[PDB]
């Protein structure tokens, strides 16, 4: 397969969107897929054709000034930047199977170059005007000719898909979540102080063990899963320098704990947004992810590209994210039984809890979006299997 | 011969009542010589539907690109691709093949570039107005489009202007290529030269049963303004007491005065400052005869604005001209250059009111029929040589 990635006013060569398409890309390409990102060319040094790795390039196509062309501005350059696309595709011969638009300016370079070529075009807005004048009101006008004419919606969310159907009345039908991988930028270890930073935040003496959950507080997320395993610790043994954290949305888990008499080793704690949540993963010694459902294990990936080993029910994509005896452990089913003794196996043997965090970095890095560009692949596929464009379509 | 041509108007409609009039009439006199034309515009109508036919051979061809009103004219370069592809989409509907592309004002061009390169077809461009001309050392739009109109000066086949005037600006703001610029001129403005001439000679103290002669151009010698004031010698040598005065309008490149002088006829002929052409009208108005002794005269234009508002042209037998003017309809032809020629031919309009008339009132349709005919065949031509000499690989793109 050979895909064509079209991100106009942003190469994904500096260091949201620019990682996304990068990592995405470069996950696709370890997968024997060939990729052409093409980018508005902005730095004489780079050329024209830069070989980032094997199956992997990005294309810089002449379109205006390498420099003083705001993002505002660009419109001017969309058909000028599309026959770049097209003279480049000509002289190289180079034939796609199918484009992954990004941006609303890209999509609509993506709209013609996939009826003239003849292929699929998977579109990511990652923003949008109508969730953010005259030119914001071209920019929707835009997105919502993506939207009408776009083969895939694909979105990173359930909340994106929902702002898609309320703000532009896309089809349901059309749209396909495809879920991020981890920000392993910002969920890192840190230096060597960075946990005690995080503790000592959070209010947490430096000695104690701590065990995180993070996710909506849902019965399938399997919070009640941990609360009960931790009552069953207390039960078994009732010393244990063991304190555990919950962060946090709701959809009654402390009633829960009080319940079972475990409401003073379980603190509850308001949802943050990701540059707060690190601190979580970095204070904790142990994340517990008992999902009964989990597509994906996103919280898992997060968890260990922050050196933080995992404990997950054996579901879903949790498997993927966590790499058994390596990373982590993966319990069968959702017992407080097998919970707890997974749970004291991890918190009892420090130097293989230890080890296990500090190998999960890595493997976060190696494999978090992996996951992301299988479901790419997968939709992909999918939608050449599907393809039917005659070119004569056309939603103005 | 067999040829098709787009032309792409995205901004502007030729449907609607300045760029519209060029391209309806070009578009319509191409039409009428057998070329068929598919002018495409953005659609804004719903009435019209996708394809007006406005006479044979011609269509207009209205492509959905964002909503039919509330997008300005600012914003359309969202819309650049989207019409585009909305063109390319009617075309495999409607299985159509071009020869050539015509595209009018810097949107279009941008639109015609991309398609010329998949054609494999001419790119001919007329910008009609330029940034670097409109603005001066503007704003960051200004600047987007002046680096598209750069990008058509660097990319088109040829570019195609009105004026001289308009190649020289290309050339300073834009370093075009002067071999790659045709002057196409435009045809007669037929709406305000028109008969409507009693408030004219008020206007210019003309008074009033007097018989007028005017000259309209540029006062240098292959305009034979010198030609005129020798031939008013001579028709007062003929007769001191003679029915006339004579108008000569205007702008230097004063000779012209003193060689009247110098002949005894300051009195009877007046010099009167260039002007706009909203003030021309009321010269061409005044007058009973416009005179045009040119040595050279590719186009004929004065002719035809003259002839527009109704007055009989005496014209050189030279260039356009002969074309220009209906000879024994709508005026007269001379051949050479003499002042005795000259005058006779003065003196058989001055003194035959009747025909004079007639032709004045023949000149009208005359010009109405005729003037964006000699714009269709140079483009015709223009158009025959871009195919001939074409040279498209759809590989070099200077963005």
């Amino acid at each position: 397969m050979r895909v064509a990635m079209i991100s106009m006013h942003t190469s994904p060569l500096q260091q949201g969107m620019n990682v996304y398409i990068l990592s995405t890309a470069t996950e696709l390409a370890k997968q024997g897929i060939e990729v052409d990102i093409y980018t508005r060319a902005t730095r004489p040094s780079q050329g024209e054709i830069v070989r980032v790795a094997e199956n992997l390039r990005v294309i810089n196509i002449a379109a205006g000034p390498y420099e003083g062309l705001s993002k505002e501005e660009l419109p001017t350059q969309l058909a000028a930047f599309t026959g770049g696309m097209l003279s480049f595709t000509r002289r190289e011969k180079v034939t796609y199977d199918l484009i992954h638009s990004h941006y609303w300016l890209s999509g609509q370079v993506g709209w013609l170059l996939r009826d003239l070529w003849r292929i699929p075009l998977i579109h990511t807005a990652h923003t949008l005007a109508a969730v953010k004048t005259p030119e914001s009101e071209a920019r929707r006008i835009c997105e919502q000719q993506l939207v009408d004419n776009a083969d895939v919606l694909a979105v990173n969310t359930q909340e994106e898909m929902q702002d898609l159907m309320h703000h532009y009345d896309a089809d349901p039908d059309r749209i396909s979540v495809v879920s991020p991988g981890a920000d392993v930028e910002l969920y890192s270890p840190g230096n060597d102080r960075a946990t005690e930073r995080s503790r000592r935040e959070l209010g947490i003496p430096l000695h104690t063990k701590v065990v995180a959950f993070v996710g909506r507080l849902q019965p399938f997320k399997g919070p009640q899963v941990l609360i009960k395993a931790v009552a069953a610790l207390f039960d078994r043994d009732p010393d244990r320098n063991l304190r555990v954290i919950i962060c946090g949305g709701p959809s009654t888990y402390r009633h829960m704990a009080e319940e079972l008499g475990v409401e003073k080793r379980i603190r509850f704690l308001d949802p943050r947004p990701p540059s707060e949540l690190v601190a979580v993963y970095r204070a904790a010694d142990i994340v517990a992810v008992p999902s009964f459902n989990e597509s994906f294990g996103l919280v898992a990936m997060e968890a260990q590209a922050s050196g933080t080993p995992v404990i997950a029910a054996r579901v879903g994509g949790l498997p993927i994210a966590v790499a058994e005896g390596e990373t982590g452990l993966l319990v069968d089913g959702h017992s407080p039984h097998a919970w707890a003794d997974a749970l004291a196996t991890l918190l009892d043997d420090d130097e293989t809890r230890i080890r296990m965090g500090e190998d999960a970095v890595e493997h976060a890095r190696t494999f978090s979006w992996a996951a992301t560009a299988a479901q790419l692949s997968s939709l992909y596929n999918d939608a050449i299997a599907n393809e039917n464009v005659d070119g004569e379509t056309h939603h103005g």
